[PDB]
């Protein structure tokens, strides 16, 4: 069967924790006062919750309220525990409170407010420098989470809140995030299609933090090449084919061969044979100002089939691409 895999970093952080740190099932929620908060506007509704702009009349500050749908009964304590574990970390969204919504009769998570600009309108204007700046900020969040034994598993532009005016960034929606336990098998039905790592698409369950570095790379590619999304699959199968048309099929087979993975036989008729492409073919007059040798090398080291070969978040922060960013 499949060969096992372990993260190359932060492998044993949770094993050296009291059970309570990662045992989210046993967590006892501290409930706040629902009447502290007044809902102002509905912002949106995801699969697992409805999201509101609200006000915290106890102090009068603006907050964000995520009223959890009757979800997968236990995603709740997982998200709460992860949020509490990561609170105060660099660019980690701050859980301000947890209350019981009187109408939904479900938990309502209360967050810090962030003044975001739609990523679409936002990415059409970001300069080269600003791409680097904000990527570095995202990496701080990811490395922090990983050092705390947690992977986000849903990195995508919609989950990065950016207050461009204040050049402030927050990584949000930790509802899919998990504790990393070496040797543990995970659900491959995580992340959004265009940001799913090859490991998910070939149904390899023993993945780790490095999943999010693929997603970050897919984000970066869309930004520096001005192509949304960069890997544009019709479904999860076509998604892998779109990746293979860039990274090539030989390295794909090397990957699944290394882990003794067998592709779904439905790929036989659709995968074809594809050479690895040089990144220069995606450069054109409209995106050239966003591209540099450093950008391409950085991208190249994120977008690897083999999850074990990708840059870790810390290694990524060491890359020459970020030398120009003021620290």
């Amino acid at each position: 069967g499949p060969v096992p895999s372990r993260a190359r970093v932060y492998t044993d952080v949770n094993t050296h924790r009291p059970r309570e740190y990662w045992d989210y099932e046993s967590h006892v929620v501290e409930w706040g006062n629902q009447d502290d908060y007044q809902l102002v506007r509905k912002l949106g509704r995801g699969k697992y919750s409805e999201v509101f702009e609200a006000i915290n009349i106890t102090n009068n500050e603006k907050v964000v309220v995520k009223i959890l749908k009757p979800v997968k009964k236990k995603k709740i304590k997982r998200e709460i525990k992860i949020l509490e574990n990561l609170r105060g970390g660099p660019n980690i969204i701050t859980l301000a409170d947890i209350v019981k919504d009187p109408v939904s009769r479900t938990p309502a998570l209360v967050f810090e407010h962030v003044n975001n600009t739609d990523f679409k309108q936002l990415y059409q204007t970001l300069t080269d420098y600003d791409i680097r700046f904000y990527m570095y900020e995202i990496l701080k969040a990811l490395d922090y989470a990983n050092s705390m034994g947690i992977m986000h598993r849903d990195v995508k532009p919609h989950n990065v809140m950016i207050d461009h005016e204040h050049r402030k960034l927050r990584l949000i929606d930790w509802g899919l995030a998990e504790f990393y336990h070496p040797g543990q098998e995970y659900n491959v039905r995580v992340a959004s299609r265009y940001f799913k790592g090859p490991e998910l698409l070939v149904d390899y369950q023993m993945y780790d933090y490095s999943l999010d570095m693929w997603s970050l790379g897919a984000m970066l590619a869309s930004m520096i090449f001005r192509k949304e999304p960069f890997f544009h699959g019709h479904d999860n199968y076509d998604q892998l084919v779109r990746i293979a048309k860039v990274l090539g099929t030989e390295d794909l087979y090397d990957y699944i061969d290394k882990y003794n993975i067998e592709l779904d036989p439905r790929f036989n008729d659709i995968l074809g044979r594809h050479s690895r492409k040089r990144w220069e073919r995606f450069v054109h007059s409209e995106n050239q100002h966003l591209v540099s040798p450093e950008a391409l090398d950085f991208l190249d080291k994120l977008l690897r089939y083999d999850h074990q070969s990708r840059l870790t978040a810390r290694e990524a922060m060491e890359h020459p691409y970020f030398y120009t960013v003021v620290k």
